[PDB]
C-alpha cells in the first residue's frame, strides 16, 4: 500500500558470496553470460519475442550500469532500469557509444531516482503490468541488499544464482543469503528448488559452476 512488483533476482556469487570488486566482475565465465542473456531475455509462452509492448526489466544499480561495458549498453531486448540518486536518463543515454543505437535506446532505458523499493511500485503502474512481464533484479551489491530486506524481500519470488568456486580473492562487494537451513533476524528462509551439476566453464582460469534456483521458504 502502495503495492510492489513482485521480482527475482539473478547474481553470480562465490562460496563467500563475492560478486565482484567494486567495479567490475573478476572471473570470466561465458556459460554464465549466455545464461543471464536468455533468463532475463526470455518471455513466457511459444515463440513471443520481445518489444515495448511486452519485454522483461532488469533493475540495477548506476555502478552496475556502468561496469556494463559501453557496447552492450542497454542490455538488448529488455527494459533497463537504473537507479541512481542524480543520473538522469539522458544522462544514462550519453553514455552510449554509438549515437545511432542511442537513439533506439530512447525507450529502452528508464532512470529511478530512487531504491529498488521505488522501482517495483513504479514497475506495478497500469503501463508496466502489462507491457513488463518478469521483473529481473540484476545488482549490484546494495541493491541486492535492499532486495533481501523489508518491504522488497516479501515480493521476492525466487533468486538465480549462479555458484562460483573457487572462491575469488578479488571480491569486496557481496550477496548476502542465509545459508541452507537458517532463516535471517527479519525472517527470510530459502530453499533450494533446482541446481545443475557442477561444470567447468571455458573462460580463463576455468571456474567450476552451478545454475542454482532457491525461492523463499512458504510453509
Ligand atoms: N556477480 C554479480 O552477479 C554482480 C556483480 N556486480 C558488481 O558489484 C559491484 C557494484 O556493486 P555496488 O558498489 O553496490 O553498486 P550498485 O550497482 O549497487 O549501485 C549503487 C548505486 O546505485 C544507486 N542507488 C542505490 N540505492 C539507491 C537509492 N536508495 N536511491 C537512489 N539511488 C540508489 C546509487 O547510484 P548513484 O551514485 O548514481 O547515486 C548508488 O551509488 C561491481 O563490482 C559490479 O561488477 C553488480 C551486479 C551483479
Ligand atoms: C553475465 C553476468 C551476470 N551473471 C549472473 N548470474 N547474474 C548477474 N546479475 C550478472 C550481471 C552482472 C553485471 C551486469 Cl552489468 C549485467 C549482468
Amino acid at each position: 500500500r502502495p503495492p510492489l512488483r513482485p521480482f527475482s533476482v539473478v547474481v553470480a556469487s562465490d562460496e563467500k558470496g563475492g560478486i565482484g570488486d567494486g567495479g567490475t566482475i573478476p572471473w570470466e565465465i561465458p556459460e554464465d553470460m549466455q545464461y543471464f542473456r536468455r533468463v532475463t531475455t526470455n518471455l513466457r509462452g511459444k515463440n513471443v519475442k520481445p518489444s515495448p509492448s511486452k519485454r522483461n526489466a532488469v533493475v540495477m544499480g548506476r555502478k552496475t550500469w556502468d561496469s556494463l561495458p559501453p557496447k552492450f549498453r542497454p542490455l538488448s531486448n529488455r527494459l533497463n532500469v537504473v537507479l541512481s540518486r542524480s543520473a538522469t536518463k539522458e544522462q544514462l543515454l550519453a553514455g552510449i557509444p554509438d549515437p545511432i543505437k542511442r537513439a533506439e535506446a530512447a525507450n529502452d532505458v528508464v532512470a529511478v531516482n530512487g531504491g529498488l523499493e521505488d522501482a517495483l511500485r513504479m514497475l506495478v503502474s497500469k503501463e508496466h503490468t502489462s507491457s513488463i512481464e518478469t521483473v529481473f533484479c540484476i545488482g549490484g551489491g546494495t541493491i541486492y541488499k535492499q532486495a533481501l530486506c523489508a518491504p522488497c524481500v516479501n515480493v521476492l519470488q525466487a533468486i538465480h544464482r549462479t555458484v562460483v568456486r573457487p572462491a575469488s580473492n578479488s571480491c569486496s562487494v557481496f550477496f548476502d543469503i542465509p545459508a541452507a537451513g537458517t532463516k535471517t533476524p527479519e525472517g527470510l528462509e530459502l530453499v533450494r528448488e533446482s541446481i545443475t551439476d557442477e561444470r567447468v566453464s571455458t573462460g580463463a582460469g576455468g571456474k567450476k559452476y552451478q545454475f542454482e534456483k532457491l525461492v523463499p521458504r512458504n510453509s
